[PDB]
């Protein structure tokens, strides 16, 4: 029931996130950054723990994660990268804030 109930909530969010409705900010966190073809040649120094959406999925898929707080933790891990690599006025931040606000409001209706 509950563990398994709140893990098909977070299912649901992360379905959400990969959805049509968000894409105009999601696609940033499709997939891994790939420095390298970005000539980004510091992310790794600077981003110890990379994160994404299809991290994300692949874990969910694997049953990796054991409850919504693992799940949430990766997802903000995503968002804090975001964060810590890109100066404040970047674009990808902006984008980061929304898809971070959709996940937070629905993250927060998570079944009791
Ligand atoms: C499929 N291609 C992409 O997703 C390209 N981007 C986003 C793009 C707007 C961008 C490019 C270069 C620097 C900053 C942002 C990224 O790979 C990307 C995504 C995130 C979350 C990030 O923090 N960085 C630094 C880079």
């Amino acid at each position: 029931g509950k563990l398994s109930e709140q893990l098909k909530h977070c299912n649901g969010i992360l379905k959400e996130l990969l959805s049509k409705k968000h894409a105009a900010y999601a696609w940033p966190f499709y997939k891994p950054v790939d420095a390298s073809a970005l000539g980004l040649h510091d992310y790794h120094d600077i981003i110890k723990h990379p994160m994404d959406l299809s991290t994300v999925k692949r874990k969910m898929e694997n049953r990796d994660y054991r409850d919504a707080q693992e799940f949430a933790a990766d997802v903000r891990l995503m968002f804090s990268n975001c964060y810590k690599y890109n100066p404040p006025d970047h674009d990808v931040v902006a984008m980061a804030r929304k898809l971070q606000d959709v996940f937070e409001f629905r993250y927060a209706k998570m079944p009791d």
